[PDB]
């Protein structure tokens, strides 16, 4: 649904590293590099992630209970300030763009007219940062 804080496609659920990791050695894809984990789960999610290059998205903000509309900029990599989860470091494989973010607002989704792109990573003054999803699928 547009309210759950990560994303479901078949059997596969992508979801924030550093709120996983706990069972990190159950999982079946990590990359420490971009805060991104992905495990297999019992039920099949009807999420997809496509391969488009779109800019004009959309993404669930969590503590504002709402969709935003937004346009994101891919980034390979990109300085992120230090939060409660991370200190200052550089990230990968982003998707970048102007909007509210808060703790808690970390697995919100973002979905281009294709499907699911991303999922919330970090947030900044004014800018939310998103792993771009797209580089963890085959086409
Ligand atoms: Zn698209």
């Amino acid at each position: 649904g547009p309210s759950d804080m990560y994303v479901h496609v078949g059997n596969l659920i992508y979801r924030n590293l550093h709120l996983f990791n706990s069972e990190m050695h159950e999982s079946i894809l990590v990359s420490y590099s971009s805060d991104l984990i992905i495990y297999r789960t019992n039920t099949v999610g009807d999420d997809y992630i496509p391969s488009c290059d779109c800019t004009q998205a959309t993404y669930y903000c969590k503590h504002k209970n709402r969709y935003f509309p937004i346009t994101v900029t891919s980034h390979d990599w990109y300085e992120i300030q230090e939060s409660e989860y991370y200190p200052k470091h550089i990230q990968y494989n982003l998707l970048i763009g102007e909007g509210p973010c808060e703790p808690g607002d970390c697995g919100g989704k973002l979905l281009c007219k294709h499907g699911v792109i991303g999922i919330v990573t970090a947030g900044g003054d004014n800018h939310v940062a998103f792993i771009d999803l797209r580089h963890f699928h085959c086409a």
